[PDB]
């Protein structure tokens, strides 16, 4: 599924995304819009190191979900990495809520660092009613 913007804002705020460890819901709208466009089924393979990125959030299989091909990797959120391709979002938010448990937050995502912070991130949320 490919949301639209206004959409995935009033869906994350009733997941309880707004102020979830300290991340504001622009915040992870702007995420959202910069890991996979609001397209749940994108995929994005890692030949460097094996690892895939999967969902909205693109998820990383070293760590957070099981794809069972990636070498000495973990997961996490104990999901099987199909879940977050699913046009529901409800695994993927409660997994990217688990990445942000731990201690680098929302940095763990590299492209939130690049294209999100420290920026006027209030763009991704205007008009939509949250």
């Amino acid at each position: 599924k490919v949301f639209e913007r206004c959409e995935l804002a009033r869906t994350l705020k009733r997941l309880g995304m707004d102020g979830y460890r300290g991340i504001s819901l622009a915040n992870w709208m702007c995420l959202a819009k910069w890991e996979s466009g609001y397209n749940t089924r994108a995929t994005n393979y890692n030949a460097g190191d094996r690892s895939t990125d999967y969902g909205i959030f693109q998820i990383n299989s070293r760590y957070w979900c099981n794809d069972g091909k990636t070498p000495g990797a973990v997961n996490a959120c104990h999901l099987s990495c199909s879940a977050l391709l699913d046009d529901n979002i409800a695994d993927a938010v409660a997994c990217a809520k688990r990445v942000v448990r731990d201690p680098q937050g929302i940095r763990a995502w590299v492209a939130w660092r690049n294209r999100c912070q420290n920026r006027d991130v209030r763009q991704y949320v205007q008009g939509c009613g949250v």
